């Protein structure tokens, strides 16, 4: 049990806290795979948690100024500004895997803006969103799945990452209310006629149902589309990739099962993801 042990078992511990579904997943990767997925997560994470930490930017400028050392010195020894058991790890996967690391930056570019948060004027905006903190997190994933990586590799896996938050958006309407923050498109409240708050306050009513389903269903077709190019990914990813995406989806129906309720967050128990796991797997 090494050093770099400790390091991956600390990425793979915030994995596994955060994320219940992508760890069930992506734990059954091969053993190097996984570990990097875990370095990964955990370098994202610590990029989506980092205002918070004293209030400001502080750390999240540290957490860019590892990356950077990272990647200008991918084999020199580096005394890390952020968290060092989690860019020792990263750099560790530096060395075995062509990283994107503009991908990082667009990420933390995304983090930056979300201090001065205004709502989305347009579709074309929140879809650039989810480009900005998930599609970003597919790309950096995109040599860890695949074995040769082409540009419909990294297609996929961005619209696989883009649409994972979509869903995720669609989970946490009544969270995020809570924070201060809608995602739905001004344009499409518009539209359909709705108000977060009065919907928070008043319960769902038949506008908000459509609104949501409106977003549902671009969260679904995105998701057919990333299965039927699925063979991008390396065969050991491909039943992988399948879970996670089919564990997705099913928080959409957890949602309509409850209701579309804005006071909880909906879950798809550990029972059931093993269901599906059988389900896939069989056909693998
Ligand atoms: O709970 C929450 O608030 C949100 C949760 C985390 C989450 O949904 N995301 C969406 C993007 N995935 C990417 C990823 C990064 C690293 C490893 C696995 C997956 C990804 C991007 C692209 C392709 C696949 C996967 C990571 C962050 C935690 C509870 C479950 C949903
Ligand atoms: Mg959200």
């Amino acid at each position: 049990m090494t050093m770099m042990d400790m390091n991956f078992k600390y990425c793979h511990k915030i994995m596994k806290k955060h994320s219940k579904s992508f760890s069930y997943a992506f734990d059954l990767l091969p053993e190097d795979q996984r570990k990097a997925v875990w370095a990964i997560y955990a370098v994202c994470r610590k990029i989506d948690d980092s205002i918070d930490v004293y209030g400001d930017i502080q750390f999240l400028n540290q957490i860019k100024e590892d990356i950077q050392s990272i990647e200008k010195y991918p084999y020199e020894y580096h005394h890390f500004q952020s968290d060092r058991r989690i860019m020792m790890a990263l750099q560790h996967v530096a060395q075995h895997k062509n990283i994107a690391f503009q991908s990082f930056y667009n990420l933390i570019d995304t983090v930056y803006k979300d201090q001065h948060f205004t709502m989305f004027e347009t579709d074309a905006e929140l879809f650039g969103y989810c480009y900005g903190v998930a599609g970003t997190v597919g790309e950096v994933l995109t040599p860890i799945l695949s074995d040769h990586e082409t540009h419909q590799t990294y297609d996929v896996a961005r619209r696989l990452g883009e649409s994972l938050q979509l869903i995720n958006i669609l989970r946490d309407v009544g969270e995020d209310f809570e924070n201060e923050r809608i995602y739905f498109s001004k344009q499409r409240l518009k539209q359909y006629e709705v108000d977060i708050a009065e919907v928070y306050q008043n319960g769902v009513n038949n506008h908000y149902i459509d609104l949501w389903e409106y977003y549902a269903a671009i969260a679904e077709k995105d998701f057919r589309d990333v299965m039927d190019q699925i063979k991008v990914f390396s065969i050991e990813a491909q039943p992988i990739i399948e879970l996670a995406a089919r564990i997705y989806i099913e928080i959409l129906d957890e949602v309509r099962q409850a209701n579309y309720t804005l006071h909880e967050r909906v879950f798809v128990e550990k029972r059931k993801k093993a269901k599906l796991f059988h389900e896939i797997n069989s056909k693998y």
